[PDB]
């Protein structure tokens, strides 16, 4: 054999059967990887986590909770076993209060709202790396989820700003990760119908030279496993676009 | 006079090395009439603003203060007279606490420090536009100061993250500003010796400041096909006046690089 | 006080009064520039066209594929502006791509000899013109070429997109050379403007699917642009070029300035 | 076996330091069945490909030769057997004449020289795709080799122009390829000690060859967060295989950087 055989990976961000994190975890387990999972609030997740092909420890983690971050390493070590380390970490987390999304006016988002958004969606990437790098093996891999923010657009609003920030953060985490011989990258996915796309939240399939199925997250999850594997060992601080090639075509 | 008869708000003056100070000087030399906004040290800023070619009303603006922002348009209108609107708004403002800069470990900057830096350095760009667009004339221009953050670097640390946010915020302000027939652009400048450079960047670099900066300067001058002088703010001031003018009317949500062309060169 | 007062500037690419180069020339003259014009193939028609300009400028023949034209250009420009005088500005406003590499013609069916001719006229000629004219340019000078944002693929523009990609690369290298003379080099990436090349080169290769082909791009570009876009008005592009020809962007080189209403910074 | 049972054309082998050689090697290690193409000195090339892990047919291919291109697909099919198709195609080829490289002045390259360089190095990507697409399986992958040309630099000169053309060509190739259910992508690789590096690049650098190559070897390593080893083609080769695999099913017309992460860092 499996692409991720014998690799110990932490996956965050599972909230539904539809969550990009869930399909990441599923594909990872298929490829031999042994996992540890984190959730937020509805610990509802161990049931959805129960749908996975193999059992994995479900640790609670709130990226706004400095205590959670401080203990996360030790609570992971206790799950995978002492003297064992992580080869992979997946950041699949975002949030933006309704005020900075959709049809709400861009100028009407209070900074407290935005700050919370950027906190959970961008800064948390730096902090998860801080907590986990001390227990990661050389050759290891950190991966975050992203939506191409290099052009403005309707609806995405302040999440676009947060992702922009995340991209910048990613390049700095890479500076730090390199000291451990660990890589850091983002997978910039196209739209997938998840709890976040409908809850908070044609043209893409047209631009994509190979098309795009907004119903299927497997192609995104495969791309994530790719980065977590040993087959992209010269790529860091970077972004891989799993968007059907859409971002490379004007029309 | 490149800016004859334009009424323009210039924020960000703190010393006479401030990029905003040179934007102000040049704009006045080119016939503009200014409203200036300082933060915190108003008595000292007044003395500094008194040394510009012409007099200009100075108003107080803390971009973290929600009440300063609510009264800004009214205060400006009072300063430029009833009936008169702005044609230009220069945003030349930044901050990031020491923890988020220099040789202080990237992972050690607490989010309260980062958030504040991003509030002042990025979100406030949307804040200013929100407060001043109601009082802008069609054909107007909003300009902010950038430092190319598309690649990571030493020392700039979290301010790099805030600049990336700023570019994104700029593109959305463009959309909003478009409803007023107003443009919104950033000028990404190369390194310039300002108070920020001395107090925030150098002070965070500590014992590594001399080497780190000399290699910043040498490498920037070498990469720039037409060279680069950290002591001279005028070429950047000139570029901002270009965007304020009517000579770049089809450009918005964009970034103009006033950096000697260093970002177009690998070495 | 004209933006370009007392500047001597070479402008290529005028073929009609719809040419981007025509509006550039017109606006440059209105701002006090003394112009020298260069034209291709149909000199007589161009001569009558430049007669519509504010002032009568000298017109010199330049086929960018002709070595003899390039080798003798500086000498002829010098004769035009008077000896001892130098140019402050050079405008490259020149493009060509044969029919096989445009429109609905299959991308794979364009022969290399056709592509290479397009790359020669549209991209390499930027370096050729710089080579010839740099020795007759003053410091603080400015070389500007017209671009069309090729960073993503699109229908119809096909191989001209490749040529533009090559041009952006050439520009960054021309900057290095130009820097030795105190001269800046930049591209203006303009949005779609109704020119001869628009109708004949691009319109002709689109067959019947052109009218709306072009009419649907005039609306699409305008929708994306936060400040709008008028594809029948070249003035905002010509003003932008004159801005780079002036002293007001003295720290910008090897670079690309987008006069496209901001469309390229917006997704939908 | 990441490429178990895959049929892949690998062009560009000339010596056992060629990026193509290592691409082929690793592809064979992962169970791929290969067809190789070489140019000019084919008896010499066959002796190099003899050093690969397994036996692969060698086909002559000058990408400037119309007859070679017109027969390619048939010759491939003859090699892999009637009714079988390619799942992969590697374009690992480039050339630029001396006048267009090194310390020879940029302005002195005749167009005929640049054009030859662009034909072999950029146009040939489209012509290879044109010949091989009709015999590619869905789920297939075409990969070409890139060196990040987004900024200008010493020495690389017109090859940089050629690489910029390539990336543009790649984005159009993806459009055509997509009709066949095939991806097309470039791998931008950091510097690797190969024949072209020494004979063409080093060749045109004259007395400055050593210094530029020493700087490249160490400066690229410092910039790359994970380090860079200019003497190991393996990570680049692994990256190419990753694109030939089914593990990047949603990426096309794109560029993947196998460069140590250097292009994301300014210093
Ligand atoms: N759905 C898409 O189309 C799409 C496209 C591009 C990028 N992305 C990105 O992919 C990632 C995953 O989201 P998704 O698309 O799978 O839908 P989702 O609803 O499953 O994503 C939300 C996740 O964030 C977690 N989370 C929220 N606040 C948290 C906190 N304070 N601490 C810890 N975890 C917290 C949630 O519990 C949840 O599992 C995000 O970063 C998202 O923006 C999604
Ligand atoms: N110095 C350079 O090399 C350089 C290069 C590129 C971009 N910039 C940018 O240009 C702008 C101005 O910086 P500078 O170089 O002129 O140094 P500076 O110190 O002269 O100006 C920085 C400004 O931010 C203002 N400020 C800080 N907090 C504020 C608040 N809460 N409310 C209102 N104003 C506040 C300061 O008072 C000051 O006037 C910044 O955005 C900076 O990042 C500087
Ligand atoms: N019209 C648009 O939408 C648009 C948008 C962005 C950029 N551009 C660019 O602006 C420039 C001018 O194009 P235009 O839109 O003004 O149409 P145009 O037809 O008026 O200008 C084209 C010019 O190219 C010149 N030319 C062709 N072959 C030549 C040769 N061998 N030697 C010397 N000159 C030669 C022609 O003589 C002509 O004057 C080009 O570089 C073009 O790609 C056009
Ligand atoms: N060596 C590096 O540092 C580096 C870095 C990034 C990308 N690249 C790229 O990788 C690819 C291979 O280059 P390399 O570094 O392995 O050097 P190399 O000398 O080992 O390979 C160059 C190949 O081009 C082939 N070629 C030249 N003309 C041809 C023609 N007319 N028809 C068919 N093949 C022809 C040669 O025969 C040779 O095998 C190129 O696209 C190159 O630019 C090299
Ligand atoms: C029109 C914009 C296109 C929408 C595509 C998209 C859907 C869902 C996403 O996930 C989130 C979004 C907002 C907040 C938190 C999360 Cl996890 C996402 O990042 C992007
Ligand atoms: C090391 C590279 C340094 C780059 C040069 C530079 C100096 C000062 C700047 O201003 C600030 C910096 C940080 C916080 C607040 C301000 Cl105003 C700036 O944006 C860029
Ligand atoms: C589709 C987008 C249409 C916009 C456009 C129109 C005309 C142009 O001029 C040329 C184009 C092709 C060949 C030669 C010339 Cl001069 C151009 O560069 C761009
Ligand atoms: C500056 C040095 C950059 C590193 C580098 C070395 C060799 C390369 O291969 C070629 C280069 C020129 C002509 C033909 C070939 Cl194959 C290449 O693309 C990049």
């Amino acid at each position: 054999t499996g692409l991720l055989d014998g690799k110990r990976i932490l996956v965050s961000g599972i909230i539904t059967d539809s969550s990009i994190a869930f399909h990441i975890a599923r594909v990872a387990q298929e490829q031999g990887a042994q996992l540890v999972l984190t959730g937020f609030d509805r610990l509802l997740i161990q049931r959805i986590t129960d749908r996975l092909p193999a059992k994995a420890p479900l640790l609670e983690l709130d990226v706004q909770n400095e205590e959670h971050l401080a203990s996360l390493a030790g609570r992971v070590t206790e799950a995978i076993g002492a003297g064992n380390k992580l080869d992979g970490v997946v950041h699949s987390i975002g949030f933006m209060p309704q005020t900075g999304m959709g049809i709400n006016p861009f100028f009407d988002a209070p900074y407290a709202d935005v700050s919370k958004g950027i906190h959970i969606s961008a800064y948390s990437y730096a902090s998860m790396a801080k907590a986990l790098l001390p227990i990661m093996n050389p050759g290891g891999s950190i991966v975050g989820m992203d939506f191409d923010p290099s052009r403005a657009m309707p609806a995405y609003n302040w999440m676009t700003v947060a992702k922009s920030a995340l991209e910048s953060v990613n390049r700095f985490v890479a500076r730090e990760a390199g000291k451990y011989g660990v890589r850091s990258n983002l997978v910039a996915a196209g739209p997938i119908r998840t709890l976040a796309m409908s809850a908070i939240v044609e043209g893409w399939d047209q631009r994509a030279p190979i098309g795009w199925n907004m119903k299927d997250a497997t192609p995104v999850a495969k791309t994530v496993c790719a980065l977590l594997s040993d087959w992209l060992p010269a790529t860091t601080g970077d972004i891989i676009y799993a968007d059907g090639g859409a971002h490379t075509q004007l029309l």
